[PDB]
């Protein structure tokens, strides 16, 4: 599964609530919210809420569309193997494909930091 | 991607190598080869190769079409998503809209138990 856990340290890496309600432009691309979902994600992910920026403004509609993303694409990207986060969370980072990606693996590295704790600072 | 991985389970569920040459009805209409494609299929691939049957009962000639096919309709049926190999699998049974039909959901649970080795 794609747990709780996971999708909260995807949202520290991202930015999390210092984001809700704010969007910037990313490689051409405006990108919104705590886990900065470009348009074309909240496409891939079903088109939650009401609208693009308003639901990935928003911490629920954002953490909807991650949950649909991760359900649509993780055993896509992996080719039928059950996805662990690493999988989810690279797929975040790098789109469908993003789990094969060597592009997606420092994104991750920060993931893994988060969940096992690493180099903790208060 | 529509990948080789799908391509393979769509051709084990259709029947693949053993039939290649073979043509038959299939739910009222003829289907031909591995992939088990109608005329209609093979006109909205691009009419590939010499003739309907020449091609789709030939396993390369029927490859081209699906890759073509799976191109043309894939993101149109889902509605500018990135296509999966659900979406592919149900396009391939259902036609362009087939990644929303129902009448497709037992298809891909066919080639979902293919791709995860279940089966
Ligand atoms: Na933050
Ligand atoms: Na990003
Ligand atoms: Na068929």
């Amino acid at each position: 599964q794609f747990t709780d856990s996971c999708l909260r340290c995807i949202c520290k890496v991202e930015g999390c609530d210092s984001q809700i309600g704010k969007c910037g432009m990313d490689v051409g691309s405006l990108s919104c919210g705590p886990y900065q979902i470009k348009k074309p994600y909240w496409i891939d992910c079903g088109k939650p809420g009401g609208g693009y920026e308003s639901c990935t403004k928003n911490k629920a509609c954002s953490e909807t569309c991650v949950r649909a993303y991760m359900k649509r694409y993780g055993t896509f990207c992996t080719g039928g193997r059950t996805p662990t986060c690493q999988d989810y969370a690279r797929i975040h980072n790098g789109g469908p494909r993003g789990c094969k990606s060597s592009a997606t693996v420092g994104y991750w590295n920060k993931v893994q930091k988060c969940l096992r704790g690493t180099h903790h600072h208060h």
